[PDB]
């Protein structure tokens, strides 16, 4: 049943909504109660997807704390998430390789409980750079994963992005998704691959136009990998990384972003290798 609100105590915790908004128009941000929290209004009542999706609980995916429905209107509140997304810090203090692989550990972490352990089984289909929130730890928060994907939501939009979907769906999609719209999980194999090589190359999905997942092969393959790979590496790190595990985190996301779905290993697979060279 989550923590049902009433609209008063939004208004008052966002200032009547007084451009103390996030980014995203529907995102603003609510301090009362001591912690503070998320608010993101929808369009009409989206009860029924919550009382489905509320099932998704886990420490690395943002916490849904209750909702309001009030004029029809739906305002979701989630635990806020300081320090923002991964794209503002891997794209703008810089993130040490034990934080980078803390939080691929965490989305991994996350990956694992959505495709074998969320009662029943879910597919993400937008991870993201920007989707990847962090804490006060700078520990890893999925997000949108659900009603917020372009078109899961009921009530369609015009008020959309088109170049800006379009951009981080080439960067980010399977080929069997772009191809033919074959969803499996291991769409989010492959998405949760191109993160890895940001966190690796601090580098553009999409580069001023080649793709982060088709350098990697080109990383990996013929003579002098180790130098190539020195190259590929954030500079922001400034040596300061084991280029061993670097080498074997790359491979891992090689893998991730194959175009064939069932050459790509399983998320467990990846949680189990993370696990493994972390600390
Ligand atoms: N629970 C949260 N805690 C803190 N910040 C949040 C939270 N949810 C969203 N945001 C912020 O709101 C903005 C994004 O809102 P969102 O509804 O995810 O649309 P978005 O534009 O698709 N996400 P993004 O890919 O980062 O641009 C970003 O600046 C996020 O940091």
């Amino acid at each position: 049943s989550l923590t049902v609100y009433k609209y008063e105590d939004l208004q008052n915790a966002t200032n009547f909504f007084s451009e103390e908004n996030k980014i995203k128009g529907s995102v603003y941000r609510a301090s009362f109660k001591g912690d503070d929290a998320a608010v993101k209004i929808l369009k009409g009542d989206v009860s029924s997807e919550i009382n489905i999706l509320k099932r998704i609980n886990h420490a690395n995916i943002i916490r849904l704390s209750g909702f309001c429905v009030y004029k029809g209107n739906t305002y979701l509140v989630y635990e806020f998430a300081e320090n923002n997304s991964l794209d503002d810090w891997l794209h703008s203090m810089c993130l040490s390789w034990f934080q980078r692989v803390q939080i691929a550990h965490d989305v991994a972490d996350a990956l694992n409980y959505l495709h074998n352990y969320a009662n029943p089984p879910h597919v993400h289909k937008n991870l993201k750079s920007g989707n990847i929130l962090l804490d006060g730890k700078f520990r890893g928060k999925v997000s949108n994963f659900g009603l917020a994907r372009v078109m899961e939501n009921e009530g369609g939009d015009e008020g959309f992005q088109l170049t800006r979907h379009v951009i981080g769906t080439q960067g980010y999609m399977a080929p069997e998704y772009i191809e033919n719209g074959l969803i499996t999980p291991k769409m989010d194999v492959f998405a949760f691959g191109v993160v890895i090589l940001e966190l690796l190359s601090g580098r553009e999905v999409v580069g001023s136009d080649q793709l982060l997942a088709s350098t990697v092969n080109q990383v990996l393959e013929g003579d002098n990998v180790r130098e190539k790979l020195r190259g590929f590496m954030d500079p922001n790190l400034r040596d300061e990384y084991p280029l061993d595990l670097a080498f074997s985190m790359a491979e891992i996301a090689k893998r991730c972003v194959a175009r064939d779905l069932n050459s790509r290993p399983n998320v467990s697979e990846v949680f189990m290798i993370l696990s493994k060279i972390q600390s």
